[PDB]
């Protein structure tokens, strides 16, 4: 087979079977949207007209009144709390990330102060703000989230991912009718999520997305919401934003990502991983069926059961084999001590499943030699 | 000529003939360059392993024991300075910039402190460090940087641009001797110097490049220098890094910047450049003759001078037509006043000089307009 | 006697960010009547043991462990983990 | 009679950083003679007038200009512009 650009690096050939993980690089950007990428990576741009354009653009799928192009989402959740505290004053941002003086308080739940990688309080930090949370960890109410706002505050954030702890957290409603009251702008976290209309749409005045985790883009990520706002985001430029720098290529990679993503949606069938499955299976200790995700979403994955004592080696053992062969192939781990682990399509590109049904045959051979 | 992707998203075709300006995207990323981006873009690869090998492949260019590729050189400032103020520490990255309780002073020339559209103490107060200055704008001693020094400093700062004063100030050899004295890290601004070497080779423990500035690389920097130091700079990607992001396709895209860089350099000789001056001249009240750098570098452009009487229109108004016409055409305004605009041919695409001198031929006939 | 008052003592209680719980009463009131100051470690979802021999300090009391469903399980530090920190630095 | 023990007054002098000049002996002593504390605008290349308002405050004692061959001239603001923002703040 060709070897990839990482190979000729020195490095191995990653199969990614486990999902957008970010220590195997996020996401895959489709060709055609590196096609746009390296086309405006080849030309020079009026940057004041291209920043306009690029969250005009972004705006037609949001919603939003205006829009605003990060590096990534961390960056955008500093720039937006910077937003807060500077109101977009250029002796303010100038001053960032020292708050002292100024209103510098983003008040949060107690159970949306999660770490992605590295925690949600360091891109808060970077921004000037300072931590005030609201709540315990199960349980969080109105009136602590009242109580909490005083002369000091500057923003609300809202976090929404799966690492956020579920039951007894607030609404975002709940946000949004305090955040309003106090006259405060509310900042929402999205980094993970698709849906690029319902949080603008429930009167948060900055929502962030990261768009490397969520759309397959180039290293990007975007601010949108109030126009007000998002020009106090773009008034970092002269101040933190310029460390958390984005080009042009990126910022066009973005769009044309977003585009791609709309258009094309794919979705892999349990009927296309059924004969996937009857190969892994026709292997000696191995059986592979096809699993629904527990929620009911539109993802199927192929679970390999794994018996030690017909094949000699464990599920532990197969995960590590798939990894540590010349080929790193990186499965979903989470049911190995039940002797199981899955095969998500999602991040498999063409040829590579053939791949790893040709690795786990190797390595049934070696088990029985 | 065909649309380019700015023209397709709305956008006016820019010819960039001043230089690697900021306002107009930085640099023009080769062809062949984006095609090793692209390809690290649709592949997945093992984050941890591709930091160690682009960092060693970087290091191989400059001479340093190793290096750390990040999204700028203001992200570069960030990050060393954070890594000579944390040590790596895993708890102290986490806290910055809040470097309340620690050494963080960062000891730097008062003419250094300069600003390159963002003002230089923003990036290092992102990594936590608090500015020392020293000496006069106009005069800075050695006992001057000897007595800044105390045990809050956590570094010493050297910045090299031409935005810097250049007479009366300390040398890069007053710099080390007195950070190895005090045993205490030097970092070095290099952002825009083409020399990968030079600057390790003073005895430096970090240097600081911009890739997209120096090397025409996609949006990119790096750190290099001695090993203790980079691996400092490593441990930020749990902190202050991962809101200064860089993906692996300009990871991958710095390297290959690198080597292209390595295997050209062919310039624009004072031959290339006098049939174009001809044409300009050509042209009535128009008069363009090939110009060297006033320091002596290998550095030649077009010197094209206005006749206000013969032409009917000064050299401002020129430069204004040529910028703010259908097809935007950037050149050095500097000698503006003297009737006298450049054209740097250094970003200069091919086929783009005829567009130039194309476009000077409209105004010339629209100035009876 | 001075209890509650622990000005000039050690009195910081390390814990995990994940359970600090509400079981009707916050029980960082609880810590509070016996003087206790809360020190959280981790963020919810996640909890390295680094980060727990970190808040450790001369002026730490104690180290707390809830055991209870209000309390984040994944990501959290095993009760093993306390326990060897707590035997490391000599601390209740 | 308290000079230069300014402490509780309005002490500070604005001026440009490209201004900090060392003539034998740095300008800030003789400043600092007459109790005042500098505050400096603007970079040593670079100096926009908002950054010359933004540090006028209510500690602000008074404006400097600093005509020189030792100063930096280009990017600098000229002397029309100390004596708006003098003028606008009531400022000697
Ligand atoms: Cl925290
Ligand atoms: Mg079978
Ligand atoms: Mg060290
Ligand atoms: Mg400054």
């Amino acid at each position: 087979m060709t070897p990839n650009i990482y190979q000729q690096l020195g490095l191995k050939k990653v199969i990614n079977a486990c999902g957008k993980m970010t220590i195997l690089g996020v996401s895959s950007v489709a060709p055609e949207v590196m096609q746009a990428t390296a086309r405006a990576a080849s030309a020079f741009v009026e940057i004041d007209a291209l920043v306009e354009k690029t969250g005009e653009l972004v705006s037609r799928y949001t919603g939003a009144e205006d829009s605003y192009i990060t590096s990534c989402a961390s960056a955008g959740i500093a720039i937006a709390v910077a937003a807060a505290i500077t109101h977009g004053d250029r002796a303010r941002v100038a001053l960032m990330p020292d708050s002292s003086g100024m209103a510098n308080e983003v008040v949060m739940l107690r159970g949306h102060n999660v770490d992605y990688g590295a925690p949600v309080t360091s891109a808060i930090r970077l921004g000037g703000g300072r931590i005030v949370e609201v709540g315990s960890s199960n349980l969080a109410t109105r009136w602590q989230l009242e109580s909490a706002i005083n002369e000091k505050t500057a923003a609300l954030l809202y976090v929404k991912s799966h690492h956020c702890v579920q039951k007894g957290m607030l609404s975002i409603d709940d946000f949004v009718q305090v955040a309003q009251a106090n006259h405060l702008p509310l900042i929402v976290d999205a980094a993970a999520e698709e849906d690029l209309r319902g949080w603008v749409a429930s009167g948060a005045d900055m929502v962030i997305y990261s768009g490397a985790k969520a759309f397959n883009a180039p290293t990007s990520g975007f601010i949108t919401g109030r126009k007000t706002w998002i020009a106090a985001c773009k008034a970092q430029h002269q101040g933190i934003a310029r460390a958390m720098k984005i080009g042009k290529e990126n910022m066009v990679g973005l769009v044309y990502a977003l585009e791609n993503y709309h258009q094309g949606q794919t979705t892999v069938t349990a009927a296309q991983l059924q004969p996937v499955a009857e190969a892994i299976s026709a292997i000696h200790g191995l059986y592979a069926d096809i699993e629904q995700d527990e929620a009911g979403r539109a993802i199927w994955r192929i679970r390999v059961r794994v018996n030690a004592s017909e094949l000699g080696l464990n599920a532990q053992d197969v995960e590590a084999q798939l990894r540590g062969g010349e080929i790193a192939i990186y499965a979903r781990k989470y049911q190995l001590h039940q002797g199981v682990f899955s095969l998500d399509p999602r991040t498999v590109a063409e040829g590579e499943m053939a791949l790893i049904v040709a690795r786990l045959r190797e390595i049934a051979e070696h088990a029985a030699d």
